[PDB]
């Protein structure tokens, strides 16, 4: 483990983000699950409902899950990887690349960011 401590970071307060992103089924090269993606930094790692958690029933769960633990980098994707799509990220983790899709430029980005903050745990976690 060992926390190396950092002379002056910047940025903090990832802060949650929620919307609905299509994630390419892992059992299918083209089919897409469209969840709503929930960035929660106190869980540290990302779940993504059928639908608002607030509408569901306590007694409800998410379809899947990715542990913050994993990802690295959140970019945008690239035409080399996954083209025809405009506002489409790759969420970098130990040595793989997920495919998701936003709805517009400002989720998009908004996700690649918020990912990119849950990601950077900000200057310090807590």
């Amino acid at each position: 483990g060992s926390s190396g401590s950092s002379g002056m970071p910047y940025v903090d307060r990832q802060n949650r983000i929620c919307g609905f992103l299509d994630i390419e089924d892992n059992e299918n090269s083209g089919k897409f699950l469209r969840r709503y993606f929930i960035l929660d930094t106190q869980a540290n790692c990302l779940l993504w409902y059928m639908d608002n958690p607030q509408n569901l029933a306590v007694g409800a769960g998410a379809v899947g899950s990715l542990q913050l633990t994993y990802i690295s980098k959140v970019s945008i994707a690239t035409p080399k990887q996954k083209p025809k799509t405009p506002f489409c990220f790759v969420i970098n983790a130990l040595s793989q690349r997920y495919f998701l899709q936003a709805n517009d430029q400002k989720d998009l980005k908004d996700w690649v960011e918020a990912l990119n903050q849950a990601s950077k745990s900000g200057p310090s976690s807590g």
